[PDB]
């Protein structure tokens, strides 16, 4: 199965990535969580995010779909994969058509531009595999700690507010037109297209995707 998580920052696609993955058996691939491993380990392909992250800017098309490339080609996802935070764009989209990727399903989150700020800034991570939590609407089980691993959380360097309402400009600008894209792609019979409330609880959300992925 092959899977589009489409959505503003902080719709929650990270979050319920993870259980799409273990109950699938597939790959999650974030593009976010790729640029800034990319950064972390000075890796030639991906440390030039660092400054246009910082900014809350979109890295350039090139250079995400040459990750994404990359890492869809890894044995892994020969049975199926689940794109996060990728396409972004319209030529990203339009990459992966030239490149004979298709998809099953669109996965569209919807939240309100009002809750993305107050999501972000309480948001907590365990980089080494891309786990998401929320100091107030989903913590970890032990403070600071990562569930499975036990190891510390972090917070990200482009969590600020100042930084949050300038990717969501991006995604006004540059993303939205996707849910057209990929509408248009599943009237034409090329994939399915959904789209959840995901202001409901984490586990509620978890249940509306699971009715929709069967
Ligand atoms: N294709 C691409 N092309 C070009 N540039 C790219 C790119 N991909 C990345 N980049 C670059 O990387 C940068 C960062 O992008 P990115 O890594 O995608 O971060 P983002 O813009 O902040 O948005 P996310 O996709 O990480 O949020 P999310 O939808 O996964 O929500 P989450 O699950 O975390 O949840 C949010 C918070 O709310 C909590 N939460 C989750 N679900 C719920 C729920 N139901 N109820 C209450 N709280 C919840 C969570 O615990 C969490 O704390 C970009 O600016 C860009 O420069
Ligand atoms: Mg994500
Ligand atoms: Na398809």
């Amino acid at each position: 199965m092959r899977i589009i998580l489409l959505g503003a920052p902080g719709a929650g696609k990270g979050t319920q990535a993870q259980f799409i993955m273990e109950k699938y058996g597939i790959p999650q691939i974030s593009t976010g969580d790729m640029l800034r491993a990319a950064v972390k380990s000075g890796s030639e392909l991906g440390k030039q995010a660092k400054d246009i992250m910082d900014a809350g800017k979109l890295v350039t098309d090139e250079l995400v779909i040459a990750l994404v490339k990359e890492r869809i080609a890894q044995e892994d996802c020969r049975n199926g994969f689940l794109l996060d935070g990728f396409p972004r764009t319209i030529p990203q989209a339009d990459a992966m058509k030239e490149a004979g990727i298709n998809v099953d399903y669109v996965l569209e989150f919807d939240v309100p531009d009002e809750l993305i700020v107050d999501r972000i800034v309480g948001r907590r991570v365990h980089a080494p595999s891309g786990r998401v939590y929320h100091v107030k609407f989903n913590p970890p089980k032990v403070e600071g700690k990562d569930d499975v691993t036990g190891e510390e959380l972090t917070t990200r360097k482009d969590d600020q507010e100042e930084t949050v309402r300038k990717r969501l400009v991006e995604w006004h600008q540059m993303t939205a037109p996707l849910i057209g894209y990929y509408s248009k792609e599943a009237e034409a019979g090329n994939t399915k297209y959904a789209k959840v409330d995901g202001t409901k609880p984490v586990a509620e959300v978890r249940a509306d995707l699971e009715k929709i992925l069967g």
